[PDB]
């Protein structure tokens, strides 16, 4: 009785650092948007099983974490084989696998009869990835917190964005890691910054995890140059590696695209 789920990617339409968190982590301001970005998640009766087309390990997998913790928690025995075709890369600073997990957990709760609470699925899937439970929402959503902590909100962006992901993996942990104070901001100077951005001024989007992501992994500033070069302002979704912009790809962006093994996304907001 097998189905599909589309599992949609994310862009920071900007990211403020506020601080450091007791528990390591660090209290954020971003602004989340859906794109039109998606796996496809092939959902079937059997075995408990999480697979990809691209070899991650299933005791790895947010999902299979996932769905683990739902057993655990609720009693009920998972019997679903999962199937993943994984477009959106790991490690490309748009939530793939935070999508992935959402999805599926809210997929399999519905079809065992909804055991838990969309309050109760929220704090599930939020404990294994902060950026998860914006997937259960999606559109649009003011992220505070550590993201978790959701308000939707309605943007004037439209139009071409192009997302240019390079092949390099940004390690999230890797890039907060390098945060220093100077690095950090008021929570007003960022909520100003939020406003202005969900108004249309895209200009005003900016990201201090892309900055130290340009630092650590070269080829995120080789894309974000190269972006530059083409005569469009680029900016930095997550902590990297992916850069995008407000504009279509031309033949030469997806000629260097090629030969580098970039992948280029064009979407329409
Ligand atoms: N609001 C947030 C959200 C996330 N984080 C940091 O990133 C989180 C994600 N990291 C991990 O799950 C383990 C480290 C890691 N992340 C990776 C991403 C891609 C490839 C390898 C990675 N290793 C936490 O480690 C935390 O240090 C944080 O400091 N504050
Ligand atoms: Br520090
Ligand atoms: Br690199
Ligand atoms: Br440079
Ligand atoms: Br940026």
């Amino acid at each position: 009785h097998m189905i599909k789920v589309l599992s949609p990617a994310k862009i920071n339409l900007g990211l403020w650092v506020l601080g450091r968190l007791p528990s390591g982590y660090h209290e954020i301001l971003t602004l989340y948007q859906e794109i039109p970005f998606y796996d496809e998640i092939y959902i079937r009766e059997g075995v408990l099983r999480v697979e990809t087309n691209i070899g991650i390990p299933q005791e790895e997998n947010l999902v299979y974490k996932g769905l683990r913790e739902f057993e655990r928690i609720t009693g009920i025995e998972i019997n679903y084989s999962i199937f993943i075709q994984k477009n959106i890369p790991p490690g490309a600073g748009l939530g793939g696998g935070s999508s992935n997990l959402a999805v599926v957990l809210k997929k399999v709760n519905e079809l065992l009869g909804s055991p838990l609470s969309e309050e109760e699925l929220r704090e599930l899937v939020g404990s294994i990835s902060a950026d998860a439970p914006f997937f259960l929402l999606g559109k649009s959503a003011i992220g505070r917190g550590k993201g978790e902590v959701l308000e939707p909100v309605e943007t004037e962006i439209s139009g071409k964005i192009t997302l240019v992901i390079p092949q390099v993996s940004s390690s999230t942990g890797r890039v907060y890691s390098s945060l220093r104070e100077e690095h950090f901001v008021t929570p007003e100077y960022a909520e100003e910054k939020i406003q202005r951005i969900i108004s249309g001024e895209v200009e005003e989007i900016e990201n201090v995890l892309g900055d130290i992501a340009r630092e650590l992994y070269p080829e995120i500033n080789e894309v974000y140059r190269f972006v530059e070069y083409l005569g469009f302002k680029p900016f930095v979704s997550g902590s990297g590696s992916t850069v995008y912009f407000f504009g279509g790809a031309s033949e030469e962006l997806k000629k260097a695209a090629k030969m580098r093994g970039w992948k280029v996304v064009e979407l329409e907001l």
